[PDB]
């Protein structure tokens, strides 16, 4: 894929931050796979939503990472958020994509959605997404998502002026999400 090769010129492999992740979640030893444990159970740590943030954030320039939702079952949220995203409670200020501070794509059962700050946008991908590609252009204010499987097909592009650095960000309903290692 020349387009995938083009994206991969900015490849990132964002390790996840275990200090942030909800107590019900578990992180693999390489900090690249997050999964729901059987058993649930703190200041930085999400109180009530099954969310986790990456360790590293992005303040400038272009970046590309991928997110693999093939073991993630019927529900997931994949996106990016400022560090200012609230961690306590399940209010909109804490939920990924429900506020000024974060953007995400979400799958609920058969449905796919793009979320940002009261803006909502339904997606109609051809087949269930297995692999997502997230392309961030900080200067251009562009946060683009691709169906990696299925030919780098474009899913949705957010446009904003980013005020703070962005962290790759997830929310789990079930199963596992992994960050693939990129070139």
């Amino acid at each position: 894929s020349p387009e995938r090769s083009l994206l991969l010129k900015y490849a990132r492999t964002p390790t996840l931050d275990p200090d942030t992740m909800h107590a019900r979640l578990r992180l693999s030893a390489d900090r690249l796979t997050v999964r729901c444990g059987l058993l649930g159970s703190p200041v930085l740590r999400f109180d009530a939503l099954w969310q986790v943030l990456a360790r590293d954030c992005f303040a400038t320039g272009r970046h590309y990472w991928e997110v693999d939702v093939q073991e993630a079952g019927a529900g997931w949220w994949v996106g990016a958020a400022y560090a200012s995203l609230r961690r306590r409670g399940a209010s909109a200020a804490a939920r990924l994509g429900c506020n000024r501070q974060s953007w995400c794509l979400k799958r609920y059962d058969l449905e796919y959605w793009a979320f940002h700050d009261g803006q909502r946008s339904r997606l109609r991908p051809r087949d269930d997404l297995d692999r997502l590609g997230v392309f961030l252009d900080y200067e251009a204010g562009v946060l683009a998502f691709y169906d990696v499987t299925g030919g780098m097909s474009h899913l949705h592009t957010f446009r904003a002026t980013f005020q703070e650095p962005l962290y790759p960000a997830l929310r789990l309903w079930e199963g596992a999400i992994s960050i693939p290692r990129l070139p």
